Formats: C-alpha cells, structure tokens, sequence
C-alpha cells in the first residue's frame, strides 16, 4: 500500500500553525510524549490528526520510516489508518484518520469530563486491541510499546492500536537500546530482549487497566504499580471485586473475572509460560459467548 505526500504548508495551515494550545480555548494539540506531539487539522474535506515528530534526530527520522513500512504492510480496522506524511517542511508529519474519542488512557480516566466507559464498552475494546495485535504477530512484527495511551478510539469506540515508530519486524533478539514505558514492559523487555511475547505482558496490565479505571503507575498510590495487584489477589490479601472500576454498573462478576484471568496468565513473569495472541483473542471472545 502507498501513501499520499502531503506538503509540510498544508499541515501547518490545516492545525493553526501547529498550535500548542488544546481543544478548549481555540488550538489544536491532541496529546503528546509518543516521539511527538498530535494535532488536530482539516485536510481534503475530512478531520485528521497529524503527528508532528518531536533523543537523535537520525533516530526520529529512522521511527519515522519504520512507522510508514509498518502501515504499509499493516492494514486492519483495529490499527490507526495512516492517510499520508509529510518529510518536505522543517518536521516530520504523520496524518491520520482523526480519532474522536482520544485514547483508552483518557477514557479511563474520564478526561476533559467524559462519562465513564461501560463494561460492555470495554469488553469490545480488550477484544478489537487484542484483534490489532493478532494482526501485527500474524504480520511479524512486535510493536514493543503496547499500552492504553497507545489504544485510540474512533467515532464507535472502537479500539485501534497506534505508535509503530518502535515496531519491529521478526520475519529472540537483544537490543542495547532499551524502549517502552516501564510501568507496562516485561521483565525480559526491560533487560534488552526483543519477543512477541514482551506485547503479551504489556496488553496484561492494559486488561487491569480496563477492569480497574487505575493508571499503570500511580506516584500517589500503594501499590504505585498496577502489575503488583496480581499478587496482592493470588496471595489471598484481596480479591478482583475488590478492584473493579466503581464507575460502572453494567459489570458482572463472571466476565470480569474471565477478563482478570486472560490478564493473570499475560502477566507471567516467565516470557514462554505466558499464552499467544491467538489464545488470548479467544479467550476474550468466550468471554462475551
Ligand atoms: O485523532 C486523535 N484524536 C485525539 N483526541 C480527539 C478528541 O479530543 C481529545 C484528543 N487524540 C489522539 N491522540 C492522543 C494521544 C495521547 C493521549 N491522548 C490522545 C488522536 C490520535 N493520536 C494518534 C497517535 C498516533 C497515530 C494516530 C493518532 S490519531
């Protein structure tokens, strides 16, 4: 698949010279920290978001070009759709369909004042997410930064996975440039080491973040790692219910605790005793059924 060129002046006409300010009082900036910032724009009689880049610059240019070759290759309705760059101007562009309801980070934390997601909601997240990365392994490539900030919700909340300035192609590695977000990586990922298997670990803790409404790591909370909880409930201290988002009232017990259970057998501190993508895509759709 090929994508359009578009020109850097078009961008930055398009998002308000690529204005910092948010939604509220009258900019365009959609987020950020994902080796870049997001705006919002309106090009070609659609939205779009356009991922202006923001270590080396070599290393920025080389995510910029791994993005592409990913989404050329990687076309499913549980990926972000990339409709084009942009390498003429002073930065580099990625455009995007716009996704109207951010990412499943926000929604979790009703950010901006949105209502809660239901667990209905939720269930058909975990599984279209699960669906996004099926197709990434089944492809051969490990996207090695799975986490909620990473799940973006279109117009039907549903899910799409984006961020593949990181991907890699496998078609066990070890790398010296060690990269993900530490509250959601394997232990193996944190030590160099390159698997499937690592996205595996990094969807388990995004299922408690699901389940929960918690963030992955919280400075002002004990445990301050949401992964720990999986031992806090396997050494009887607590219980899933315990833990379950109080801003629900549509979740039952039997499905979140099959949910909790495909999050307990990802979270295997062993990276060979932890299930497949294709496992967890049907436990999470006889969860449902
Ligand atoms: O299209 C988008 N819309 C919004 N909304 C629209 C509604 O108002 C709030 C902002 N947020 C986005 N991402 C950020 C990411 C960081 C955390 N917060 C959300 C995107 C995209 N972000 C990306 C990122 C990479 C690739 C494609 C896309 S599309």
């Amino acid at each position: 698949t090929r994508f359009h060129s578009f020109s850097f002046y078009e961008l930055k006409n398009v998002t308000n010279n690529f204005d910092e300010r948010p939604i509220s009082v009258g900019g365009n900036k959609m987020g950020e920290g994902g080796f870049g910032v997001v705006y919002k724009g309106y090009v070609n009689n659609t939205t779009v978001a356009v991922k202006k880049l923001a270590i080396t610059t070599e290393e920025l240019k080389q995510q910029f070009d791994q993005e592409i070759k990913v989404m050329a290759k990687c076309q499913h309705e549980n990926l972000v759709e990339l409709l084009g760059f942009s390498s003429d101007g002073d930065d580099l562009c990625l455009v995007y369909v716009y996704m109207p309801n951010g990412s499943l980070l926000d929604r979790l934390s009703c950010l901006d004042g949105t209502p809660p997601l239901s667990w209905h909601m939720r269930c058909k997240i975990a599984q279209g997410a699960a669906n996004g990365i099926n197709f990434l392994h089944e492809n051969h490539h490990i996207h090695r930064d799975i986490k909620s900030a990473n799940i973006l919700l279109d117009e039907a909340f549903t899910a799409k996975i984006s961020d593949f300035g990181l991907a890699r192609a496998s078609e066990t590695v070890m790398t010296s440039r060690i990269v993900g977000t530490t509250a959601y990586m394997a232990p193996e990922a944190l030590r160099g080491e390159i698997t499937p298997k690592s996205d595996i670990y990094s969807f388990g803790v995004v299922l408690l973040e699901i389940i929960t409404g918690l963030p992955a790591v919280d400075e002002h909370r004990e445990p301050q790692l949401l992964l720990d909880i999986k031992e806090e409930i396997e050494d009887e201290e607590k219980t899933i219910e315990d833990y379950i988002d109080k801003k629900m009232n549509d979740a039952d017990s039997t499905s979140v605790e099959a949910m909790y259970s495909v999050a307990s057998q990802c979270l295997h501190e062993k990276k060979n005793k932890r299930p497949d993508i294709k496992k967890v895509q049907q436990l999470l759709q006889e969860m449902t059924a």
